DNA sequence: CGGCTCGCGCA
DNA sequence: TGCGCGAAGCCGAT
């Protein structure tokens, strides 16, 4: 498709056709940012060769109703910042509301677009939208992987069983795809109020707000400032203050020593490639650098590999054969406790460590990476069936996590409950051969009282 | 055949 | 606290 610093393997054609005379439309979805965006850079390079301008279109679907206000505000406030950023470079943005399959097909014809570009996402509803758009448009339709360092269809062509199998593949293509980003060139040609979409959506999600007894909201929105500018500040402080002690205190929820980048990385407000570019150049603890790189490279992109090659990524059928056989044999085992969704949601279990994990999820919208395993694994231990446990874990994960509705969530829940990307362990009642995690093992690794007293 | 992102005993 | 074994099924290099 042309360009000096542009790798042609990051782009693949979804539909071939005669390139129109109008501008190039970039259908923004996952990577909501202006800097370090391959999809936005590829749309500008195409527009430069065709002597056309580049426009951005964002379709606001009804998916914000299944979520909550904490995710809707975090996204809308970032889109307000992105509008001024793109407007500074003479790039206009259009914000549509409704079905992307019907709205973007109408936008391409109404605006007489010449080439449509979109970003990559392995989720089901994105592939369903792209198929409906292809059937209604007559212009070329391209797809760019701007989220992963190595494109998903390039790192592997099949489902990866474990990380130590996917690890040598990723690090082998790293010297080719780890490159610096060129600056976005402003538009030479210039061819819906976000404040109203914010107030309308908030009033519709007000009854579903998570409250306390005194009708006070549980969400604390001052923990993570949304936007592209704030996301870069979280990156800088992590590499300057937290990266040294990461490899030693990454599993201690009493110490705020993780990167805290998952809410920004989910909405695409910060590029993981930019994070790797800056972490690699830093001089820090070599063990901590290798530990953080293994999280943002393999485990982040193997989760995209999981959902892209397993369409039932949120179902029991995606589990390995050994895990399904073990879970099916222990279906009739008597459970120590049985809790419904409402009891798991409000945090009314006998385990104070589990309840404290749920309060962190409800109050801050981001539960610590270590306690998320204890949170999900105990849901499987105290549920009717593995299907209900998978249902409850996915529901609370997508409802209250700021990084929810993300491939890392479904892969992480499939790891905790279904042993995906994991191996078998000692045979137990109810759980079977799935990895076990107890309250006593957490007491030997960190001060469990400080974590419980912090969140009641 | 080697080695994979827990619990547990022992310094 | 950090280290080493145990319990377990399977991929992938040959
Ligand atoms: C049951 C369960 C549910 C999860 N739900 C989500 C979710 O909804 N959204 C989400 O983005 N992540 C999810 N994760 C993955 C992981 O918990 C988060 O990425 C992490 O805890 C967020 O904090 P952090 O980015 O500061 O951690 P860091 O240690 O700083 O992580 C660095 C980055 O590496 C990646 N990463 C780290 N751990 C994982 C992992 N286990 N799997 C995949 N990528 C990882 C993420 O991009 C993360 O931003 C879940 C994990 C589990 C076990």
């Amino acid at each position: 498709p042309r360009g000096s610093h542009m790798n042609p393997k990051r782009i693949r054609a979804l539909k071939s056709g005669k390139q129109g005379d109008g501008p190039v439309v970039y259908w923004m979805s996952r990577d909501q940012r202006a800097e370090d965006n391959w999809a936005l850079l590829f749309s500008r390079a195409i527009a430069k060769e065709a002597n056309v301008p580049v426009v951005v279109v964002f379709c606001l679907t009804d998916e914000f109703l299944e979520a909550g206000i904490r995710q809707y505000e975090f996204m809308l406030k970032g889109l307000q910042e992105l509008e001024v950023s793109l407007s500074r470079k003479k790039i206009p943005s259009f914000f549509l509301r409704g079905d992307p399959g019907e709205k973007i097909s109408r936008f391409v014809k109404d605006y007489n677009a010449g080439t449509l570009v979109t970003d990559f996402s392995p989720l089901r509803i994105k592939n369903q939208w792209i198929e409906k758009v292809i059937s209604g448009i007559s212009i070329p339709f391209f797809e760019v992987d701007a989220h992963n360092v190595v494109p998903c269809w390039e790192a592997s062509q099949k489902h990866e069983y474990a990380a130590h199998t996917f690890r040598p593949k990723l690090y082998a293509l790293l010297p080719e795809f780890l490159e610096e980003f060129p600056e976005l060139e402003p538009n030479s040609v210039t061819p819906e109020t976000l404040s109203d979409v914010l107030e309308t959506g908030v009033k519709a999600l007000l009854p579903e707000r998570a409250l306390l007894k005194n009708k006070d909201p549980l969400f604390e929105p001052w923990h993570f400032e949304p936007g592209e500018k704030a996301a870069k500040k979280v990156m800088e402080s992590f590499i300057a203050d937290r990266l040294d002690s990461y490899g030693a205190l990454r599993n201690d929820p009493t110490k705020n020593m993780l990167s805290n980048l998952s809410p920004y990385l989910h909405f695409g407000q910060i590029s993981s490639q930019r994070v790797v570019l800056e972490v690699e150049k830093a001089e820090s603890n070599p063990g901590s650098k290798k530990a953080f790189l293994d999280e943002i490279l393999i485990w982040k992109e193997i989760s995209d590999n999981f959902c892209y090659y397993n369409p039932g990524y949120d179902g029991f059928e995606s589990f390995p054969s050994w895990a399904k056989e073990s879970l099916n044999a222990h279906r009739n085992d008597v459970r120590s406790h049985i809790y419904t969704l409402e009891e798991f949601e409000a945090g009314k279990t006998h385990d104070p460590l589990w309840n404290a994990s749920q309060m962190e999820l409800l109050s801050t919208g981001k539960m610590h990476g270590y306690t998320r395993m204890y949170w999900a694994k105990k849901i499987l231990e105290w549920s009717e069936s593995p299907e209900k446990a998978l249902e409850i874990a996915i529901c609370l994960n997508d409802r209250y996590e700021l990084d929810g509705r993300d491939p890392n969530g479904y892969a992480g829940i499939a790891w905790s409950i279904g042993g995906v990307h994991d191996r078998a362990w000692g045979e137990r009642e109810v759980t079977g051969k799935i990895r076990y995690m107890s309250y006593e093992g957490c007491k030997r690794k960190f001060d469990v009282k400080l974590y419980i007293e912090k969140y009641s």
